[PDB]
């Protein structure tokens, strides 16, 4: 990795277009006025890209070389990338103040800032917001997940009483709709900071190696089947398919994919007739997971619950709602997100069912189907200092008042009712509030503070 | 990276689902059913994660260790992987087919197979299925841009008479948008399939590591402002920035953001009257370039484009479009997808303006507004091996025949009319479509065939 060549093209010419004589630019991270955001992932990309010696003699030729191509012209700050290698032994000049991890913040706050320590590199600020503000995807992800939770929370506790086994009703199907590997690891791991449900194994070592959790794991998942593992048994067999793979784990949970041919007749005849006697034989620690793959995701799920409902015993709990026996669960894992999942949970309250009877799996909808523009976030310039003077800068576009943008230095308080407030133009230095939220968490190369992964969940909980 | 650790969960579990005695899995990837796909980004995956030896003792006991805690339980197939370190080294006894990369394919069709080629090996298939169905994310990039490209071709032919720089209209300003610094490189390589401009410097690197440009660099830049280096010199001094900014770069073209505060006076009254002399006097091999960026898209565009059209000399081209002088252009980099950029380019041709006047920049809409869901792509087991004998297998949900699979061992041909088909069950065997137009490309921990950037490109020509 080399961070002189991890910028967005233009700003490889930005030291040359600020006014001269400025020796100070501070920046703010905010995601513009999904009312509150779960701040998750910073302390990933401070550790990975940010810190220790970034700036080597061989980086600074790399990136002459390739600037020189790519622009046809020899605009690169050469003087700039040698003074941080020669006086900071390639260490960034930089302090970055943040709120803390796995807190929830609305809308219009500044989340983290960002200026440079030494006048000579006040460039370097805004070099290093394209890396930063791919921040937006880990946050996203957590607050998108989060906002998921309290619709389970909401329909379990309605439908059941409680909120039992609530952090694996939302599991993590994404590995393969995601854009690389790198993204899998921290999208699998901000849904992690809610849920304990995941297939997307690069999560574990993402959270292991930069975040950490007493437990030796953060997430957990059963034995379960793909239409591969159903259909190499032939059209004829899918029956043979389903008493293999039960007999085989037949002391863990295990999740079984029934639509390869038809669903319905899966439900009703294989497992409802055929196989119902190693199904009822279950331990309450050990059911079968029937799992639809197609069709309308809300009409399947009632459709395979009214047809269960009628092969195996059903009771009423406490508060009215229909309970399939505990040997046997459904997991609807297509066409997931948060729209779908506010519907079928609807729809199972509408018809009677209780949400313990399912648990649902998203692949796209939770770690890919998401951009920059959901929450808004962006990273602007509120503050520089030229000539000695300092002074609040901003954008207004005449067009779009909510792209403007805060001025001046920046700090977040709570209010007297225990709410959220930025202090704008270093109004925080006045002590009219309590003490400034965002802590310095990388100072002039070095991590200042970091946070388990432990923190982070504590701070993400929901109120409920 | 750990190839172990690098899966969905569920299939560490897969080896002991498949049929007993089953010596192949055979398996086959397509986009279901955008009409056609740009094959782009496997010899990335194939090289980066696939070849030379992938497996260690410390791989196999790390896996071991993580889902021992994972599934609570020993479900890790330890002696199948032990297999593999010991017979081959640690190379993967796989055999992957391919379309050529850069081939323009109709959706529906087989792109590339993959099979075990060692009986003992046949749960190793399907293992890789994760990683191989990220090539949906280059594919998906490539044909997108591809089809922006189409629309930008049409336009530009008719209002102008060629298609001189259409590689340079469409812009990659997707860096800070995307999830990840490794989809940055993998996105921004696959927008350089179709164009030649971008600000994603990640991508330049993945394209000279993997695949290779005969030029020294596959994309190109131009200096250009941001908010924070116009909205530094304070609200006041919007004209000394302008000013400051095109000096600095009087012999290269600049794109110089002019929305900080009001766009219509920027134009009409700044670059207009105030700085009009600094912009009349450049060379046309240096235009300035206006960058509003808020707003409608469309509208903006239009009025910004009156505006010029009224303060700089306009002149009429050949095919009687209205045409700014040539050391004036635009660029609208603010809200651009594959609707908006049509929207544009359709609402300019009906003001009669030529599309030589503008240029786009798009960020999330080209990198990261996508996923697997657009072209459908899907990766099936279609033939088996058990007891010696061959078996066709597939899916063929009731509720859904779009997701019904291809059946047995595939093959892509050109039909008596030059077009595309995929011949199931082994039918290319009959040589009445003659050659099978797919290649192996990857072998026993082997790259067998390889393609350069600039022999994709040529593929991946529009006909026009
Ligand atoms: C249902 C209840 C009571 O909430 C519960 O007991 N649990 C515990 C068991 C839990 C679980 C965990 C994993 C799985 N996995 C699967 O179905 N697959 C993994 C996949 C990965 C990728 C993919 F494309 C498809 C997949 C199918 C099922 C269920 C649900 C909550
Ligand atoms: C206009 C015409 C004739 O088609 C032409 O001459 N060219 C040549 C010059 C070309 C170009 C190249 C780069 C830029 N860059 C920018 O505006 N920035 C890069 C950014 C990256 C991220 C971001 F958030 C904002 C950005 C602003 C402008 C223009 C357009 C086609």
């Amino acid at each position: 990795f080399n961070i002189l060549l991890a910028t967005d093209s233009y700003k490889v010419t930005h030291y040359k277009q600020y006014p001269p004589n400025t020796s100070k630019v501070y920046s703010y991270f905010e995601c513009r006025e999904y009312e509150e955001t779960v701040f998750y992932g910073l302390q990933y990309i401070l550790n990975k890209y940010l810190k220790g010696k970034v700036v080597t003699k061989e980086k600074i030729q790399e990136a002459k070389d390739v600037y020189k191509e790519h622009f046809q012209d020899d605009v690169f700050n050469e003087k700039g990338w040698n003074y941080i290698l020669e006086k900071y032994d390639g260490h960034l000049p930089i302090e970055i103040k943040a709120v803390p991890e796995g807190f929830v913040i609305p809308r219009g706050n500044v989340l983290f800032t960002v200026e440079n320590t030494d006048p000579e590199c006040y460039w370097l600020t805004n070099w290093i917001e394209t890396i930063l503000v791919q921040s937006w995807y880990p946050i996203t992800v957590a607050t998108n997940s989060r906002e998921q939770k309290k619709i389970l929370a909401k329909y379990l506790l309605e439908t059941s009483g409680n909120l039992d086994g609530l952090e694996y009703k939302l599991h993590d199907f994404g590995y393969r709709g995601v854009s690389s590997q790198e993204t899998a690891g921290i999208g699998a791991s901000a849904h992690l900071v809610n849920f304990k449900g995941t297939d997307t194994v690069a999560g574990l070592a993402l959270i292991k190696k930069y975040y950490g959790t007493k437990d030796p794991v953060p997430g957990y998942s059963v034995p379960a089947a793909e239409h591969s593992t159903i259909t190499a048994w032939g059209k004829d067999h899918e029956k043979d398919a389903f008493e293999h793979i039960v007999t085989q784990f037949s002391s863990v949970p295990v999740s079984v994919v029934s639509d390869s041919y038809d669903i319905y007749n899966a439900c009703e005849k294989i497992w409802g007739e055929d196989l119902r006697h190693l199904i009822v034989s279950r331990s309450t620690q050990a059911p079968l997971i029937i799992r639809p793959d197609s069709g309308n995701p809300l009409d399947t799920v009632l459709k395979v619950l009214e047809i269960l409902g009628k092969k195996f015993p059903v009771t009423e709990n406490s508060k009215g709602y229909k309970l399939l026996p505990p040997y046997l669960r459904v997991i609807q894992g297509d066409g997931v997100d948060i729209n779908t999942l506010q519907e079928i949970v609807e729809g199972m309250k509408q018809k009677m069912w209780s949400i313990e009877n399912i648990a649902f799996g998203s692949g796209g909808g939770l770690l890919q189907k998401l951009t920059r523009d959901l929450l808004n976030c962006s990273f602007k310039c509120s503050y520089v200092v030229t000539n000695g003077l300092g002074i609040n800068v901003f954008k207004d576009p005449v067009a779009d008042p909510n792209k403007r943008s805060k001025k001046g230095r920046l700090s977040l308080h709570r209010t007297p009712a225990g709410n959220f407030v930025t202090l704008e133009e270093g109004k925080g230095d006045l002590e009219e509030y309590g003490q400034d939220l965002l802590h310095t968490v990388f100072k002039n190369g070095k991590v200042t503070k970091s946070y388990s992964f432990d923190e982070i969940r504590k701070n993400a909980q929901l109120n409920i």
